[PDB]
């Protein structure tokens, strides 16, 4: 069209065009001040209605990278403030905005965002709405540069309707607390995943990236045909290798075009799609990333039969191979939305492998004839390590069950530190309750969606201050090994117990006064360090152990005076334990 400001503007409204353009601000401008970035706002959107009414005013044939890199080398401390990032407005506009682009610091160094109390939230939130939402909206943009603005939007009304269901309610805090913590997850794993994506796509390539995709739209998708999916896959690539770029416009227009596409072949594709495609051009994408798995066709054939029996399997294999492969895929992953993604890949590479040793010997149909079966302790496996966990995590309590896995695992590597084993062991303690209550056709593309995120930044970790061989072997493994890997790993026997230490294992008052939460880690925390310091305790000495700790806590909080208790049956217990585990 005329003018591009305008047409946003129009197919976007006001409200959203003013918080879209504040956090594209604040992701480039991350040291400029909330007061400078809400004048350009201003002068932003003045400018947009400008061109709303005159198509044809100065500057609105202007396009929206030119444009926005104007105003940003406006900015006149520029140079001072950013010392190199000024040099980028002497370069022509495609040059420019991707000069910009690489100086855009994925991390800065900001204070920790530190969380008031309801009161002056709620106080605040009355008092003034809107500076309230965009302030925090800024601070949550600058420190998250990468976040795709159109869904850190999605994530401040949701905040907004928190603050209105809770700041109203009696117990304020009893309300709004728990929904904020719930939206912070949320908000750190949906942060998470965007930069997981993009450092695969980066490792592995292409290629593990389109099976990737195959895999999970098949699962979705199951009664579209494989060249709609194709189609998808492509698209879909295009729009991630863009998006992982950083260039928020041209990586919202992709999506776009995307989610328009799907919703007109909406027949072809899926029937869980109407609502999704009947909302505003803002969060079409969004829902449809989203949606539920639609069902599947029922009357579906065997693979047997196309991918075993039928003979011709190497001529179609060797006509196109990523092609079959991916055929495969579809073909699995379709009648499989209760295998998570990796799982479906662990088949496929399976049946390459297969398929490049058989095809290439006498008879191929019966060098290949059994594959199917090895299939079997593939899928097998990953499905007892969800039952095993999910009945222990039913019989203990999120907590108890937390405990399990602190165990577990120090023993596995007792050269982690403790504050990150206990860290680690809870987050998979918030997995298993988060998945444990789906029934078993949902559990594993749950557990997942979750453990990546959780295994990744994990690895990230060791990789600023590695601490063992083992975890950098499946640190650095296929994307495919990685989780099998850790799950392989055995007690560490060469490990040499930390030499005791009386200060570790001593307990004042402060703990009967504690929260929940704090009371907790500092259990945990001993329990960690009691085992570093006794490796070879059986899970029987040790409950013993923590059943004498049972006691002692009440025994001494509730009791006619602390401090004394804690000294005197503190040094009962340390020599008790002591003598118990030798
Ligand atoms: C850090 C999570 C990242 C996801 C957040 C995404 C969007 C939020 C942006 C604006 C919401 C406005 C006000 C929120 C109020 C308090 C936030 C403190 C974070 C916490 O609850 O401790
Ligand atoms: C341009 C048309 C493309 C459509 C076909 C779609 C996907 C085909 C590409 C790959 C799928 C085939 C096998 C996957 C097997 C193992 C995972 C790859 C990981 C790796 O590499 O270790
Ligand atoms: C004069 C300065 C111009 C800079 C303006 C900066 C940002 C506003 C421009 C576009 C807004 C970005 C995305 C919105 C477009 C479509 C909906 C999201 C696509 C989707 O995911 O479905
Ligand atoms: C992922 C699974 C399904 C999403 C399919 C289509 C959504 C279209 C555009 C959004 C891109 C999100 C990354
Ligand atoms: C839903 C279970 C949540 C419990 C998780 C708690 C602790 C972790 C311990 C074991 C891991 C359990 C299951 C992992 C199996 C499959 C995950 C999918 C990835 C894959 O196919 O490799
Ligand atoms: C700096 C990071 C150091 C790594 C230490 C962190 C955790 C302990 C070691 C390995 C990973 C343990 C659990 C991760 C979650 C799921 C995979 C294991 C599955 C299983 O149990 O079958
Ligand atoms: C030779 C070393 C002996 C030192 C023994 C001294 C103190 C015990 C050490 C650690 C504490 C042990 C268990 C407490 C942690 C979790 C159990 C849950 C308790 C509960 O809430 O139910």
């Amino acid at each position: 069209h005329k003018s591009e400001v305008a047409h946003r503007f129009k197919d976007l409204g006001e409200e959203n065009f003013k918080a879209l353009v504040l956090i594209a601000f604040a992701q480039y401008l991350q040291q400029c001040p909330f007061e400078d970035h809400v004048k350009l706002v201003n002068e932003v959107t003045e400018f947009a209605k400008t061109c709303v009414a005159d198509e044809s005013a100065e500057n609105c044939d202007k396009s929206l990278h030119t444009l926005f890199g104007d105003k940003l080398c406006t900015v006149a401390t520029l140079r001072e403030t950013y010392g190199e990032m000024a040099d980028c407005c002497a370069k022509q506009e495609p040059e420019r905005n991707e000069c910009f682009l690489q100086h855009k610091d994925d991390n800065p160094n900001l204070p920790r965002l530190v969380r008031p109390e309801v009161d002056v939230m709620c106080t605040a939130f009355h008092d003034n709405e809107e500076t309230f939402l965009k302030k925090y909206l800024y601070e949550i943009a600058r420190r998250h540069p990468y976040f795709y603005a159109p869904e850190l939007l999605f994530f401040a009304k949701r905040y907004k309707a928190a603050f209105t269901e809770c700041c109203q309610a009696a117990d304020k805090a009893a309300c709004l607390l728990p929904k904020l913590d719930e939206l912070r997850d949320e908000g750190k794993a949906s942060s998470a995943k965007q930069r997981l994506k993009c450092a695969s796509l980066q490792k592995f390539g292409e290629r593990a990236f389109k099976a990737w995709a195959v895999a999970r739209l098949s699962q979705r998708f199951p009664k579209a045909e494989f060249a709609e999916v194709s189609k998808l896959v492509t698209d879909l690539t295009k729009v991630h290798t863009e998006c992982c770029h950083g260039d928020l416009l041209e990586c919202a227009d992709d999506r776009a075009d995307l989610a328009k596409y799907i919703c007109e072949n909406q027949d072809s594709i899926s029937s869980k799609l109407k609502e999704c495609c009947e909302k505003p051009l803002l969060e079409k994408s969004h829902c449809i990333a989203e949606v539920e798995n639609d069902e599947m066709p029922a009357d579906l054939p065997s693979l047997a039969a196309d991918f075993v029996e039928s003979k011709d399997v190497c001529k179609n294999y060797a006509e196109a191979k990523d092609v079959f492969l991916g055929m495969f895929l579809y073909e699995y992953a379709r009648r499989h939305p209760d295998y998570s993604v990796v799982l479906l890949l662990r088949l496929a590479k399976t049946y390459e492998t297969t398929l490049e040793k058989c095809c290439a010997a006498a008879d191929p149909h019966e060098c290949y004839a059994k594959v199917f079966d090895e299939f079997k302790p593939l899928v097998e496996e990953p499905q007892n390590l969800i039952k095993q966990n999910c009945e222990l995590f039913e019989q203990l309590g999120e907590y108890k069950f937390q405990n399990a896995l602190l165990v577990r695992y120090t023993k596995k590597v007792p050269q982690v530190s403790t504050p990150t084993l206990v860290e680690v062991s809870r987050n998979l303690g918030k997995v298993g309750s988060k998945c444990c209550k789906h029934p078993e056709a949902k559990r594993m593309p749950c557990a997942e969606d979750y453990l990546s995120v959780v295994l990744n930044q994990l690895c990230v970790l060791h990789e600023k201050t590695p601490v063992s061989d083992r975890v950098t072997k499946c640190c650095t493994e296929s994307l495919v090994n990685r989780r099998p890997c850790f799950s392989a790993l055995e007690v560490d026997e060469t490990y040499v117990p930390k030499e005791f230490n009386a200060e570790t294992f001593t307990f004042h008052a402060d703990i009967c006064t504690l929260s929940e939460k704090e009371r907790q880690i500092k259990k945990q925390t001993a329990l960690v360090e009691l085992v570093k310091h006794k490796p070879k305790a059986t899970k029987e000495q040790l409950k013993a152990v923590m059943d004498d700790f049972a006691a002692f806590v009440e025994k001494c909080c509730k009791a006619d005076d602390k401090e004394t208790c804690f000294a005197e049956e503190g040094k009962k217990l340390v020599a008790a334990s002591q003598a118990a585990l030798g």
